């Protein structure tokens, strides 16, 4: 089945394993301590020396989006055809860019860097309402009528950011209802406000 | 047809360029000045307010990587099956964090983190190695036997920091000898060698 090896907080992994949960997924979490970690021996074996770390039968895989767009093309998350493939990887790409800055935020300047980051947020975001709009208004999902994997990608950018900066998404009509109406889907709901998802710390170093 | 629009510069344009020189495709090519983009309205039209941006048709894409994922998709260089085309995506993803700490080296601190990065760059390059010597005894491509994208931006990675470190892959047997049989394939060999490649600046800050 599916194995998820990652540290004790959400991070990287916050959204595949609402993928895993929204589709009705079962899969094993193998925690991985700083202790064990600075052994050397987990790090070591791991090809760029890193997790997430993820097995699929005997099929390991590394790379938090290499991940996704793996559940999102063996579970049919992917578009309903190439073009559509497309505008979803463009979209993740898009969440990617932006959650690389705030993990950059978030372990490399917080203190100093989190009133200038907060300022350019609106612009930020913005791009990402957009793509809403010229989307049947908004109503469905980021790109098509069926969920991908860049949807849940997205959610958790949207939903960490909402921790960081509260009422960021009050000037965005299209993505606050789409946070609410994903955020309610059934599988979704109940794994969101279980034990699993909300004794997790969002990134390790106690900030957020 | 194709057409892809960027700066006058190798840069993120690289790699997908020789991809559709390689595979014989033919493409148009929109280039932006500095003065052009200073204006203001282009970079208002780009999603992400940023280039390269690309059109297959009707289709506007945005995201060097989307871009190089939708030629892998609609070209066949996605791997055999679902299994590849994940360890397509794992080789990329590797490349697109080393291509990032390169472009934060050469844009960010070229002058004091050069040396450092230098010392790191064994560690970085390895991932490839093993990974290459694990298919077939580095005897093909990255993964399978057929080329994929993933290729050809590894190949300019690795390219790139020939220029900016060189020597750096005389420590590595299988990513010399895979280097120096892509670059001979007929089609990429006459584009490598060509004006429209040679005359181009990798980054635009006059730095490499
Ligand atoms: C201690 C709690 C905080 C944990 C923060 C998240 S783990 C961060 C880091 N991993 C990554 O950055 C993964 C990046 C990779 N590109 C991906 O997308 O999966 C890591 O393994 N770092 C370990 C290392 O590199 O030594
Ligand atoms: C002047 C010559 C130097 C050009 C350097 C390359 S362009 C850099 C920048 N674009 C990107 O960083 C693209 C990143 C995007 N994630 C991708 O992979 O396509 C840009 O458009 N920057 C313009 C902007 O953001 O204003």
């Amino acid at each position: 089945p599916y194995t998820v090896v990652y540290f004790p907080v959400r991070g990287r992994c916050a959204a595949l394993r609402m993928l895993l949960a929204d589709q009705g997924q079962s899969w094993k979490e193998e925690v991985v301590t700083v202790e064990t970690w600075q052994e050397g021996s987990l790090k070591a074996s791991c090809l760029y020396g890193q997790l997430p770390k993820f097995q699929d039968g005997d099929l390991t895989l590394y790379q938090s989006n290499t991940i996704l767009r793996h559940l999102g093309r063996t579970l049919g998350l992917y578009g309903k055809d190439q073009q559509e493939a497309a505008l979803v990887d463009m979209v993740n790409d898009g969440v990617e860019d932006l959650r690389c800055k705030y993990i950059s935020l978030i372990f490399t300047n917080y203190e100093a860097g989190k009133d200038d980051y907060v300022k350019a947020l609106p612009g930020q975001l913005k791009p990402f309402e957009t793509l809403l709009s010229q989307n049947q208004g908004g109503k469905t999902f980021i790109v098509g009528d069926q969920i991908s994997f860049a949807d849940y990608n997205l959610l958790d950018l949207l939903l960490i950011h909402e921790v960081l900066a509260p009422g960021c998404l009050d000037a965005f009509p299209l993505l606050s209802a789409y946070v609410g109406r994903l955020s309610a889907r059934p599988k979704l709901k109940a794994f969101l406000a279980s034990p699993e998802y909300v004794n997790l710390p969002i990134n390790g170093n106690g900030k957020q």
